[PDB]
C-alpha cells in the first residue's frame, strides 16, 4: 500500500522543555522559557514547564511505550541549562544533568530503539540572556553553544550517531525577537513589553544561530565524525505556499518569496555555502547582518549531513501593492488559508492554522530535494484530532499519518526524492509551548492530573502502516 | 516432600510463532503456518498467528512475570523466517531479526534468567517450501539449516549455553506429511489437499530433520563448544504406552513397537548411532530413506549432550488383525485412552486427548533412559483446565504439576534415572496451533482483546513447589 | 528554604529480612528471625518474614519507584543466611544466593541509583547460633563475621561504593541478649524462653558486634579501599536525652551517662579507639568484656569513614535512688517523655513510643559531632501517621521530614557540623520485626494481601523538598 524504502528510519519526537519538568531538580538551572511561563499576566496561556509529563521521573515508563509502538528511532531534546546549569565556555558543567542524559541514551539502547539527539530547541539558559542577550550577541553565543555541543559529543558521541544542532531557528528568530509570541518574547509590535525591536533583532538571532549550527558542525566534522561516524543535521520548518490567484504571474512569484524567507534564510548558508536568497537580501538592509569571509570559512569547514525538515501544514500566499513596512518578515505576502477560487487548502484539524494537505507536502519534497539537496528526514510530522480519554480513537490523526506518508512514497518513487526517515510528532501528550497543555498532538495521552498515559489509536497502528510499505517480494512467498 | 535434586533448573517454556506475532514487521518474512492459517476454509479453526500474544512488542512485560513466577530458566524459539528473512546459505540475513532475538537474550539475562533457545519449531521459512519441497528434500534443506544454526552459534553462542535443535520431529514429519492436521497440511488421506503422500513424504521429512539436527551438532561440537562451553540437544514426545490386555503376548510386544516408531525412528540415529529400529526398517519399505555412511560421518563426528523430553499424557495401544496399508505410520496398531478391563488411563483435563497419567510417565523416564540413555531435561509440560477469569484459580493444573513432580523424584531416587531440569508449558496462553487460541495450556491467563497479561494461581504456586523439593540440611531448622 | 548542602547524598532505606520474602527459595539458609517469627506462642505478634513484601520477586517494580520518586541512593541489607547459606569461614558459599544481590546491584546502578550496602541487619544464620551461641561467642563470631564481609567486598566491591557493617548494634545486643524482645529472645527477665542471662550476655553480644565491624574494616581499610575507593561505617541509633527537670547538676549527668551506655558503648572503641566510657565500666562488671591489646590492633589498623546515625526520637532520662540491680543495661536511669513541669517532648505519631522531636534532634547532631566526629549520614529517619488507602495523604509524614531536615540544615550551617546525607526509612511498608505488619513507616503503602504498592503523598513531594535546599546561585532567575 505504497512503498516507502526498507531502512527508512521511522520513530516518534519530543522536544525537552514539553514534557521534562524537574525544573529545579538535577541542579539544573532555568531557561527563557522558565521566566517566560510565569510572567505576570500570563504570556503562555497561564501554563508551566514545571512538572509538565514528569518525563525526567517517568522516562523508563515512555520508553516502554517505544518498544510496545515498534518505534525504531526516537529523536529528543537535550536541555542545555541542565548540562551546562547556565551559561557556557567558563561556566560549570552539571554532573548530574549528563548523567541523567548518558542514562536515557543508554535505556533506548538497550531496548534496540535509535537515539536521534537534538542539542537545541528553544530552551536557552537564562543566564546567557541576561548576560549579553541571548541570540542577540551573534559573537557571544556561538562561541558558547559550540563548547555546549562539543561536550555533548565528547560525553555522548560514542552512543548517539544522529545529531541535530538547532530546532526550526525561524521560529526561535521571529516568535522569538519580532512577535514575542515564544520566549525570550521581544518585540516593537506587541503588549509588548519592556523591550524589543523588530525590525533588526530577529535577522541578528537567525544570523547567530546559523553560525551557532556552523560552528558545532565544523567541530564534529573535524574532531568527531572521523572516529564516532554519525550524521549531523539541521531541523527546518515552514508551510509550503502556492500560489493564491493560479493564473497571476505576481503570485507564483509572491509564494517562492515567502519560501526563500523562510527556508532560504538559512538553507542558503547552510548547505549551499551562498549567502542570504537575494529577494531576501534586497527587501531587508543593512538589517540583514552581513555574512563575512570569515564566517564561510566555518561553513566551508564542514558538512551538513542531511536536511532535517518540520511539516506540518501548507498556505496560499499573494502579493502586497504597497510598499511594505520595516516591520515585514514574511517579505511581503499576504497569507491566506484559502484561494480565488473559495476552495481552502484542505481539511482540517484544529487549531485552524494546521489543516492537512497531503499534496502540497509532496510538492514541498520536490522543491527543497535539488535546492537543495541533501538526503530528508522528516523530524516532525504530527498533527491535533478535533475535539477526555475519549481521545484513545484518533482517527483523524491516523488518516493524517497515512496520508502524508503516502506522498513520502510519492515523491520518493516518482521525483526521485531521497527520503530515509520519520518522526511523528509527539510520543505524548505535551506543553505546546506558549499554547499550554490545550492542543494534543502525541500518540499517547497523557492524564495532567495522575501523570498516567495510555496509548491513543494511533501508536499501536502506525507500526503497521510502516511494516505494509516495506517489503517487497515477500508481498508473495 | 519428594526431592528433587539440587542444581534442577526450571522455569517456563514459549514458541515463537504461538506468542510474537509482530508476523510482518521486522522484515520477518511468511513461515508455511502463515499460509496455512489463512486458508480458506480454514484449517487451523479460524485462527491467526498474525498478533497472536504481540510478544515482539511486550516481551519485556512478559519477561517481569518470569522473575515474578521465580523462574529460573526459560525456553523459547527463533523465528528462522525472521533471521534469514525466507530460505538459507545464499540468502540474505535479516540484521532487525538477529538484533531482535539479541535483545532477549541480553533483556533475559539482565533478568538472571536462562536462555534455552529452540532453533526450530515448525515455523520453517515458506520460502524454502516452494523452491525445493521444504522438509520434503534431504539433501538442500538440512544445508540451509546448517548455515541457520551456524549463524545462531555465532551471533548468540557467547550468551546462550543450552540449545535445542529442532521440537518434536515427529509432529511436524506425521502432522505436517502424513495427516495434513499440521503445516504445511499435505497428505493423502485426508481433504487433502491439492498434494501429499502419506505412504512416503513423512519418513522423508523424518530423515530431513535428523540430518539437519545431526549437521548442527556436528558444527556444535567441532567449532563452537570447546570455546563457548554449552549443551546441543533435541527435544523429541512420545507417549508412554502399555499392553491394552496386559495378560497376553502380543501386546507387551504392540506397545513397544509404537513407542519406536515414535522415538527410536529419531533417537537411534541421534543418540545410539544405530539406524532406524529394525521393526519399522521392517514395516516401511524402501520408502524409509537408508542413512547413507557419509550420514553416519556426520552424526558421529559430535555429540548430543541431553535428551529433552516433551510430555503430556500416555495410552493404551494394541495390535493389528490384518496386514497394515501403505498409510499407516503409528506402526501396526490401534491405539485408546482405555484398557479393556475397562479403568481409564487417568483423570481427564479436556481438551480429551490429555490425561494425567502420572504413574506412567515414571515409567516411561525409566525406559527412556538407558536405551538411550543420555540426561533428560523435561522441555514442555503441562495441561489444560476443565473448562473466563475465573481461570485464574486452576488447582487442576496444580496437582497435574505436582503430581508429574512427584514421578520425577521417584523416577530419580528409585530408579536411577538423571533428570536435570523441567520446562512447563507454557508462560503464556498461546494460539494452540491449528486448534487456535481455544485450550489454555497457560499459567498465565493472557486476554486476547486487551493483551492483558494476569498471572493464574499456578504461576506463583510452583515457585514453592521446587524451592520445597531442594533442600535439604536445613530442613532441620 | 533551609539550605542543605549541594551534594548532599538523600534516598530510601529497607532491611533484607523485612521485605524480601522467599526464605526458603534461592536455596536460602534460616536466620535466627526465622525461627523467632513462628514460636509458639508467637513472640512477634503472630507475624511472619516469609513473603513479607516478596521483594525477592518484585525487585524491579520497587526499584521503579526508586526513579519515580527520584531518589539518588539506596540503602538495602544483604541476608548473610543466603549468602553464605549457614555458617561462616569454611561453610559452602550459595552461588544462587550472591548473583540475586549481584543483579540488585546491577539494576540499582542501571538506574543511576548509588547502592549503600548493609552486610547485617539483624538477621544471623541459624546454624551460627546453634553451633555456638552466635553473639555469645566473641572468638568465633567475629571471625565468620570477618569472612563473610571479605567476600562481600570481593563480589560487589567494584561497584558498591559504599558500605555499612553492623545496623544498630545496640539493640541486636540488648533487645536479643537482655530483655528478649527480638530474636534470639535470650533473658533472665522476660516470657521466657529457656535460656539467657541479662547480666551477662548483652555485653558480650556487644564486643562481639564491635570486633566484627572492626574486623570488616581492617579488611576492607589494608585490602580493598585503595583499589576499590569507598567508605564503611556502622549506622548506631540512640535517642538524645536532655534532663528531665531542667534546674538539677544530679542529671544533666545522667542523660549524659545513658547516652554513653547507648552510643559511646560503641562509638568509643570504634572511632575514638578509647575503650569503653569509664562511667559503664565502672558500673558493670566484671561482666563488660575487656578490650584485649590484640582488639585494639584490629581497631587502628584500619579506619571507619562516617557515622551512620538511625534517629527517630528523643527523650527525658533520669536517676535512680536506689543501688542499681545486676539487670540495668540502660545505665542507672529512668526514661520519661515527658519533664518535671509536666510538657511532654513534642508531638505524638504513635506506635507512641516515637514522637516527632525536631529540637532535640538537633542538639544530638551537635553533640555526636566532635566526640566522635567523623562525617554523619543519617542512615534512617521516619516515622508512622497516627491512624486503610486514606494512608496515601500523609500530612503528618510530611511534616516531620520536612521539621527534621529543618534540623539538618539549621545543624550544618550554625553548630559546624558535617551532615553528608539522609535515608528515610522506609521505601515500603515493612514487617516492623516482632511488631508484625502493624506500623506502616514506608512513603509507598503495601497492599499485603495483593502484595500491590502505590505511593503516599510524601513519597512525590520529598524530592521536591531536597530540590528546594540545593541550589543556589540560580535561587534567582
Amino acid at each position: 500500500s505504497l512503498a516507502l524504502p526498507n531502512d527508512f528510519e521511522w520513530g516518534f519526537a519530543t522536544a525537552a522543555y514539553q514534557i521534562e519538568g524537574a525544573v529545579k531538580e538535577g541542579g539544573r538551572g532555568p531557561s527563557i522559557w522558565d521566566t517566560y511561563c510565569h510572567l505576570e499576566p500570563s504570556r503562555t496561556n497561564g501554563a508551566n514547564g514545571d512538572v509538565a509529563c514528569d518525563h525526567y521521573h517517568r522516562y523508563d515508563e515512555d520508553f516502554d511505550l517505544l518498544t510496545k509502538y515498534g518505534a525504531k528511532a526516537y529523536r529528543f531534546s537535550l536541555s542545555w541549562s541542565r548540562i551546562i546549569p547556565l551559561g557556557g565556555r567558563l561556566d560549570p558543567v552539571n554532573e548530574e544533568g549528563i548523567e541523567f542524559y548518558s542514562k536515557l541514551i543508554d535505556a533506548l539502547l538497550r531496548r534496540g530503539i535509535t537515539p536521534w539527539v537534538t542539542l537545541y530547541h528553544w530552551d536557552l539558559p537564562q543566564a546567557l540572556h541576561d548576560r549579553y542577550g541571548g541570540w542577540l550577541n551573534v559573537e557571544e553565543v556561538q562561541l558558547d553553544f559550540e563548547r555546549y555541543a562539543r561536550l555533548c559529543f565528547e560525553r555522548f558521541g560514542d552512543r548517539v550517531q544522529n545529531w541535530i544542532t538547532i530546532n526550526e531557528p525561524w521560529i526561535q528568530a521571529i516568535y522569538g525577537y519580532a512577535t514575542g509570541s515564544n520566549a525570550p518574547g521581544r518585540s516593537s509590535i506587541n503588549k509588548h513589553s519592556t523591550e524589543g525591536d523588530t525590525a533588526t533583532e530577529p535577522w541578528l538571532a537567525g544570523k547567530a544561530q546559523i553560525m551557532s549550527h556552523a560552528r558545532a558542525v565544523a567541530v564534529y566534522s573535524r574532531d568527531f565524525r572521523p572516529s564516532q561516524k554519525g550524521q549531523i543535521g539541521i531541523s527546518l520548518n515552514g508551510d509550503y505556499y502556492e500560489p493564491w490567484d493560479s493564473n497571476e504571474p505576481r503570485d507564483k512569484e509572491a509564494a517562492e518569496r515567502r519560501m526563500e524567507f523562510h527556508i532560504g534564510w538559512f538553507a542558503n548558508p547552510i548547505f549551499l555555502k551562498k549567502d542570504y536568497p537575494e529577494s531576501m537580501k534586497k527587501q531587508l538592509g543593512e538589517r540583514l547582518p552581513a555574512l563575512t569571509p570569515a564566517d564561510f570559512a566555518i561553513l566551508n569547514a564542514g558538512e551538513t549531513d542531511f536536511y532535517g525538515m518540520n511539516y506540518y501544514t501548507s498556505q496560499y500566499a499573494r502579493h502586497l501593492d504597497g510598499p511594505v513596512p520595516e516591520t515585514d518578515y514574511l517579505g511581503a505576502i499576504h497569507e491566506h488559508q484559502e484561494n480565488k477560487d473559495g476552495s481552502p487548502v484542505g481539511e482540517e484539524s484544529g487549531l485552524a492554522w494546521l489543516r492537512s494537505c497531503p499534496d502540497m507536502f509532496r510538492k514541498h519534497l520536490a522543491r527543497v530535494y535539488g535546492l537543495y539537496g541533501k538526503p530528508i528526514y522528516i523530524t516532525e510530522n504530527g498533527c491535533p484530532c478535533p475535539g477526555c480519554e475519549e481521545a484513545v480513537n484518533d482517527p483523524f490523526r491516523i488518516r493524517y499519518f497515512d496520508s502524508h506518508l503516502d506522498s513520502i512514497s510519492k515523491a520518493i518513487t516518482q521525483d526521485g526524492v531521497v527520503v530515509k526517515g520519520y518522526f511523528a510528532w509527539a510520543l505524548l501528550d505535551n506543553l505546546e509551548w506558549s499554547d499550554g497543555y490545550g492542543p494534543r498532538f502525541g500518540v499517547t495521552f497523557t492524564d495532567y492530573t495522575t501523570l498516567k498515559r495510555t496509548p491513543k489509536k494511533s501508536a499501536l497502528v502506525l507500526k503497521d502502516m510502516f511494516a505494509a510499505r516495506q517489503i517487497p517480494e515477500e508481498l508473495a512467498h
